[PDB]
């Protein structure tokens, strides 16, 4: 499948070069694999979902994305336009508040939720949980993100906005899971990514086009926006039966895009996120 006039991202992610605009897709789209969104929720009305989307937990007063971000990362998991796995079901869990803001405990709390939670829940083909989302080193943090990939599930996490080593961020230094630093349209580095021997991959994260409260849209960066590639990358790639969700980030990162990026830091991973869709 080819969706002409794509998101740069999505473009990047099925391209061998920087530069196109065509997004390539095998048909199947993530269909029969779900991918959990903890964040700030998801408008699951928005005309984008198609009714795939709908919030699962709330640890506020509300469901409802009173913010945007959590909408925004939902759509590009798998939004039918601004999306990578374009039929996959996605559950929201706002752990976040609508500034964007949430405890540790409350995080954890949602972490171990889903964990249990795909067992409520039809996913033949696979879970994944998308974690946009971090703040400082907690090993409580970190044993919450590993629980959660240990259950089953692939878990992808922003490396963080800081420029800084990941190592001093959480969940992002826990091993385990696949840390996602950004990258932008010209295969830099994001000039606000983070970066680190524990990074496993870089997604698209620069000026990314997606879903947004109000039924709306709206482009953002950060490495909140190159994690959801790679989590609809491995919800995408699962339902293929490539790979399973144990071993989806190493197989994402054999496969990805080798030397393409720019201002990688020595012992930082040169790898983009790739597809190898070919028709
Ligand atoms: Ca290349
Ligand atoms: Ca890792």
């Amino acid at each position: 499948a080819a969706q002409t006039n794509a998101p740069w991202g999505l473009a990047r992610i099925s391209s061998t070069s920087p530069g196109t605009s065509t997004y390539y897709y095998d048909e199947s789209a993530g269909q029969g694999s779900c991918v959990y969104v903890i964040d700030t929720g998801i408008e699951a009305s928005h005309p984008e979902f198609e009714g795939r989307a709908q919030m699962v937990k709330t640890y506020y007063y509300s469901s409802r994305d009173g913010n945007g971000h959590g909408t925004h990362c939902a759509g590009t998991v798998g939004s039918r336009t601004y999306g990578v796995a374009k039929k996959t079901q996605l559950f929201g869990v706002k752990v976040l508040d609508d500034n964007g803001s949430g405890q540790y405990s409350t995080i954890i709390a949602g972490m171990d939720f889903v964990a249990s939670d795909k067992n409520n829940r039809n996913c033949p083909k696979g879970v994944v949980a998308s974690l946009s989302l971090g703040g400082g080193y907690s090993s409580s943090v970190n044993s919450a993100a590993a629980r959660l990939q240990s259950s089953g599930v692939m878990v992808a996490v922003a490396a963080g906005n800081n420029n800084a080593d990941a190592r001093n961020y959480s969940p992002a230094s826990e091993p385990s899971v696949c840390t996602v630093g950004a990258s932008d349209r010209y295969d830099r580095r994001s000039s606000f990514s983070n970066y680190g021997s524990v990074l496993d991959i870089f997604g698209p994260g620069t000026d990314i086009l997606s879903t947004w409260i109000g039924g709306s849209t709206r482009s953002i960066s950060g490495t909140s926006m190159a994690t959801p590639h790679v989590a609809g990358l491995a919800a995408y790639l699962m339902t293929l039966g490539k790979t399973t969700a144990a071993s989806a980030c190493r197989y994402i990162a054999d496969t990805a895009n080798k030397g393409d990026l720019s201002n990688i830091p020595f012992g930082t991973v040169n790898l983009l996120a790739y597809n190898n869709y070919q028709a």
